[PDB]
């Protein structure tokens, strides 16, 4: 249906927002190793 | 179209499913050598 | 608005992409210290 469409959706964006601050994180940690 | 957008919300689900994995298989060699 | 999902689902596929480069760059770093 339409409006479980739309949901779908909402809930995509939100994991994606939540993988780029977990990549954040481990860019975080690797750039300690690659500097130290 | 409709159906389209469909398949296109599906695909980017399981794109984001996929880089949650690689992100995950990353984390474990990370940890590998921040602890190593 | 049904235009305003389509421009949604769009934004949400570029920013995976983004997303799934920048993982790229990160395991090439990774690889880098993992045998160096
Ligand atoms: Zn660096
Ligand atoms: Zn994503
Ligand atoms: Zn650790
Ligand atoms: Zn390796």
């Amino acid at each position: 249906e339409w409006e479980a469409l739309e949901k779908k959706l909402a809930a995509a964006e939100s994991k994606c927002q939540a993988l780029e601050k977990k990549l954040q994180a481990l860019e975080k940690k690797l750039e300690a190793l690659e500097h130290g």
